[PDB]
């Protein structure tokens, strides 16, 4: 389904890894600079930010930079995984 402020199912901190898995919607609140989105887990993802960049991807090893997320609240769902990981959403 949709992603949004209406049904995110789990909140990111800022640098702080958590469990995530295809079809997660998180919320991430962004105060300045440029998201990143980073995993060591070896397993590829991939991400929509909603009414944002799309089609995001990263490959399990190393952090994805996306440029152009707005700051402030954001909603990135996970839109592909093989099997649950363990990702952080940060920003500089
Ligand atoms: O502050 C003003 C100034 O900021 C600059 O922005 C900096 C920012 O402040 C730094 O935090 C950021 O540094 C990041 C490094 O680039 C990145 O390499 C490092 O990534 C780590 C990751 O944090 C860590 O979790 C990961 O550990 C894994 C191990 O590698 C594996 O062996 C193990 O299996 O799994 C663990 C995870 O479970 O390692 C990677 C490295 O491999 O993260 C740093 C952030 O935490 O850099 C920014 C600059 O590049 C900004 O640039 C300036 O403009 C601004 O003025
Ligand atoms: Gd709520
Ligand atoms: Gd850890
Ligand atoms: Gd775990
Ligand atoms: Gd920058
Ligand atoms: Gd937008
Ligand atoms: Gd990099
Ligand atoms: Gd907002
Ligand atoms: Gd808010
Ligand atoms: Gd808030
Ligand atoms: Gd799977
Ligand atoms: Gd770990
Ligand atoms: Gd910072």
């Amino acid at each position: 389904a949709s992603c949004g402020s209406g049904n995110f199912n789990k909140t990111a901190a800022k640098g702080v890894e958590f469990s995530a898995v295809a079809g997660d919607c998180i919320k991430y609140n962004k105060s300045s600079g440029t998201l990143q989105i980073g995993s060591w887990t070896g397993v590829a993802s991939s991400y929509n930010i909603t009414s944002g960049p799309q089609g995001i991807t990263n490959t399990g090893n190393g952090w994805t930079t996306v440029a152009n997320a707005a700051n402030g609240d954001l909603y990135i769902k996970i839109v592909s995984a093989s099997r649950s990981f363990n990702v952080k959403f940060d920003n500089w």
